[PDB]
């Protein structure tokens, strides 16, 4: 427990006090069950802070608090930041979403499509040539045939893993050239699967600008929007104890314990590596809900933010779901969101065209321009953390006074 951390407007916010109320007892009694060892959240809506509390501790070993400035490892909302700063080299006509990845990573030009078939002892992996080259589109919507060897399974995936693509210190190019050495899961621009495709852009990010991903996006982006406190390593000694850290038994991450932050090293994937506070986040996802503006300043066009918005993989995409589409039902995917395409059947509240991610450490966020609203959530857990986000949408949408 806790409290608020700043000021609130609930009912400007189009909430009622008793739906919010609900969010407390929640976080609370999650906490009690260890299920996190602490919870920070902040929902803002029609321009109004709603809510913005945290509960209990940042890490469970020191007893140190929970605060608005803890910072979390975000994982996997690294992604929509990387694509973004992609999308800016888009629009300055630096580089195209119908490009072979293979013009600025030549090592992907002749990747292979790995076939599971039966053989003399078992299935045995079959492969062959791409029908079509893996574009920079394909990359921002997983659907170029690169994959993740920790989810789900398969003979592809066994190989991911089997090639040890974590050892070492390497940068972003040295990891390029690793994932290429792989067969693709799926012929590329066909089908909607998970995976490394995010580390893959954020080098040709880097290809492109001439600088690393993260000095690229420090300038352009974390900088100017004041996102002072995201990165890839927490190298200020000062702010190392802000890490926060998970329950002792949910700390593995793909089989394997979380990296520390605190120490700095060469890899600065897109996908994963990033670290950020609420705060920092919130003003990122501000600036998407408000078409690519904060404070006077635009960062991408309004129909740059609307195209990425937009399901990349409905039906006239002819691309189709793979065996571990994560979105569920009624959600599409656009560039680097999961875009909620119906009303119901998703099985959690929520609008048509949201836009939303989390990340294997905890974290969550979603925008709904439907109901001018932006929520962040953060706490360091890793095995309940789909059943805490889906519960807090329901909760959230659950405390509407009213529809915009």
């Amino acid at each position: 427990a806790e409290g608020p951390v700043t000021a609130t407007k609930p009912k400007e916010a189009g909430f009622t006090s008793e739906g919010l109320a609900r969010i407390d007892a929640y976080l609370k009694n999650e906490i009690q069950a260890k299920t996190m060892p602490g919870a920070v959240m902040m929902i803002k809506r029609n321009g109004e802070t709603a809510y913005f509390s945290s509960f209990g501790l940042r890490d469970p070993d020191t007893k140190e608090p929970m605060t608005a400035e803890t910072i979390f490892r975000i994982y996997s909302m690294s992604k929509p930041i990387t694509t973004v700063a992609a999308m800016m080299l888009v629009e300055e006509g630096k580089l195209q979403l119908d490009e072979p990845v293979s013009k600025y990573i030549p090592s992907f030009a002749n990747v292979k499509v790995g076939v599971e078939t039966k053989g003399e002892n078992g299935m045995a992996l079959e492969t062959g040539p791409v029908k079509r080259a893996i574009t920079i589109q394909d990359l921002m919507r997983h659907t170029s045939g690169i994959t993740y060897g920790f989810v789900g399974d398969g003979l592809v995936k066994k190989a991911y893993i089997a090639s040890n693509l974590f050892d070492g210190d390497f940068d972003n190019a040295e990891f390029a050239e690793r994932i290429a050495k792989l067969p693709l899961v799926y012929q590329p621009g066909t089908t909607w699967d998970y995976g490394h495709s995010t580390d893959i852009l954020g080098r040709v990010v880097e290809v492109v600008s001439g600088k690393s991903l993260y000095q690229f996006e420090k300038e352009r982006l974390l900088d100017p929007l004041g996102m002072k406190d995201t990165g890839f390593y927490v190298t200020d000694p000062a702010k190392k104890s802000l890490v926060a850290e998970a329950m002792p038994n949910d700390r593995k991450i793909g089989g394997s314990e979380m990296f520390d932050p605190r120490v700095q090293k060469k890899w600065e994937p897109g996908g994963q590596g990033m670290v950020s506070t609420i705060g920092d986040y919130a003003r990122f996802t501000q600036m998407v809900l408000n078409g690519g503006t904060l404070d006077g300043k635009r960062y991408l066009s309004p129909k740059t933010i609307a195209y990425m918005g937009s399901n990349h993989i409905p039906q006239a995409s002819g691309i189709v779901p793979g065996a571990y589409y994560l979105p569920g039902p009624g959600v599409g995917f656009g560039l680097g969101f999961a875009v909620r395409t119906e009303a119901g059947v998703t099985p959690v509240e929520g609008s048509v065209g949201d836009l939303s991610w989390g990340g294997a450490g905890g974290t969550v966020f979603w925008i709904d321009p439907k109901e001018n609203l932006t929520v962040v959530f953060m706490a360091p857990m890793v095995s309940p953390r789909a059943r805490v986000w889906r519960t807090l949408r329901n909760i959230v949408y659950g405390a509407f006074d009213r529809l915009e």
